[PDB]
């Protein structure tokens, strides 16, 4: 049995919406966002983590291509391997590819492990969002209705399950019979609902929302 509604913002576990700009780094924002919530849960402090650290440093060895795209899973693996990720304040976002400038002096989080969830299992995604925290996912955002979304529960008939844009599921709910996922985007505050989009839930893995979910953990010790 799971709660009907979850919103991790209400628990102080979600940083401000970021603005990725011309750099295709949504995969990096998806990853730091999920890790930011685990960090808050563990330490009580809400700290933006460095998406730029991932763009510059979680590169070819991790199958990623910086501003040309990447994976949250291998972003997490880089953080594990690196034994750290810097704070965003110490290593801020420039929306461009740069040399890796990681400096452990400003490490703001670690990552013990990450977990991947089954493709298309929206019931499994729901349990993880409720019991673990915000979950990194990909969505199919290659539709003008996505770029032009303003408000409400987003449903795009021509959406597919093949994902191309990283986002953060920070909750879910039901608005008078329309079930939705609460999704943090990285297109700044003027996109959608103060930078968030509520996306149709339990509608056959709509827009691939549960195609590739993953979440990191920071274990005691
Ligand atoms: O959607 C479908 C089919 O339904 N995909 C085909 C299979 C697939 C897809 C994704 C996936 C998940 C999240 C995101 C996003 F959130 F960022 F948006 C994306 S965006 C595409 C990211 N890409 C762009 C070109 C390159 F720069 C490499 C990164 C894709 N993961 N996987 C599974 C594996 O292939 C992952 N791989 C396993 C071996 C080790 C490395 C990771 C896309």
């Amino acid at each position: 049995i799971l709660p009907d509604s979850v919103d991790w913002r209400e628990k102080g576990c979600v940083t401000e919406v970021k603005y990725q700009g011309s750099c295709g780094a949504s995969w990096a924002f998806s990853a730091v966002g999920a890790l930011e919530a685990q960090l808050k849960l563990k330490t009580g402090k809400l700290v933006s983590l460095s998406a730029q650290n991932l763009v510059d440093c979680s590169t070819e060895k991790y199958g990623n291509k910086g501003c040309n795209g990447g994976f949250m899973t291998t972003a997490f693996q880089y953080i594990i391997d690196n034994k750290g990720i810097d704070s965003d304040a110490s290593y801020p976002y420039k929306a461009m590819d740069q040399k890796c400038q990681y400096d452990s002096k400003y490490r703001a989080a670690t990552c013990s492990k990450y977990t991947e969830l089954p493709y298309g299992r929206e019931d499994v995604l729901k349990e993880a969002v409720a019991n673990k925290g915000p979950v990194s996912v990909g969505v199919d955002a290659r539709h003008p209705s996505f770029f032009l979304y303003r408000s409400g529960v987003y449903y795009e008939p021509s959406c597919t399950q093949n994902v191309n844009h990283g986002v953060l599921v920070v909750g879910y709910g039901d608005l008078n019979g329309k079930e939705y996922w609460l999704v943090k985007n990285s297109w700044g505050h003027n996109f959608g609902e103060e930078g968030y989009i509520r996306m149709a839930r339990n509608k056959g893995n709509h827009c691939g929302i549960a195609s590739f979910p993953s979440y990191p953990e920071i274990l005691q010790g």
